[PDB]
């Protein structure tokens, strides 16, 4: 049950105004992901649609360094010879990283302003 | 029947004028909580979409007193034996214990000012 073009249409007016890592873009965006349960793939296809190459740019990185921490960390459903937390988070049998994904996802993109 | 994405954004679209509190917002609260049944979950994800973190943790110390009066005072079908009525309410087959965090969770809104 992915999002559809609506859906999609709808995040990005509701928070046209708004400016990334505001609290209102925050809430819509996190209603989002914890409501449609997305992977990877559909997020990067979310942030392509909503803001511009260099915010895209930026939350690359920030999201790098999260995801960089956390795993490197070690975590309990990561396993380090399959494949990146990218490719894990989109195997719709590893729910796990598929939360720690999006949740990195949400506070990496928090952490613009 | 759980709301999708559309749902929540009227709610929140017809919900921005008005303050917590106000005749306007419990009404429309209580019409979709008194619609589409909703458990603690998706109370907790409508109001974490609506307000500002500081009126989620004010509703939520209201919340905390009136699940605690009510649990000494008694409730219907609560036994504590298997979990809080937190926990309770998000088995489908309690749904005394739903409506009856719904309403708490309605009076909790409507006391904040």
């Amino acid at each position: 049950r992915p999002w559809q073009m609506k859906d999609l249409q709808a995040i990005k007016q509701e928070v046209s105004q708004a400016a990334p890592g505001s609290p209102q873009f925050m809430q819509t965006i996190r209603l989002a992901v914890q409501q449609f349960d997305p992977t990877a793939k559909d997020l990067q296809d979310l942030l392509q649609y909503l803001c511009s190459s260099l915010v895209a740019s930026l939350h690359h990185q920030q999201l790098d360094s999260l995801i960089s921490e956390a795993e490197t960390r070690g975590i309990t459903g990561y396993n380090p010879l399959a494949g990146p937390l990218r490719v894990q988070a989109n195997n719709p049998q590893q729910q796990g990283l598929r939360r720690e994904y999006q949740q990195l996802w949400l506070a990496a993109f928090a952490a613009l302003p």
